[PDB]
């Protein structure tokens, strides 16, 4: 599940903003999030 629809800046804030934990970046910025 390397993928990234999002830019590394907005997953990392994604994942700063800790919205990995929502599905709007659980596929989005999965690679961020640490699906893959």
């Amino acid at each position: 599940a390397c993928k990234d629809n999002l830019p590394a800046a907005t997953c990392s804030n994604v994942k700063a903003n800790n919205n990995c934990s929502s599905e709007k970046y659980k596929t989005n910025c999965a690679k961020t999030c640490g699906e893959c």
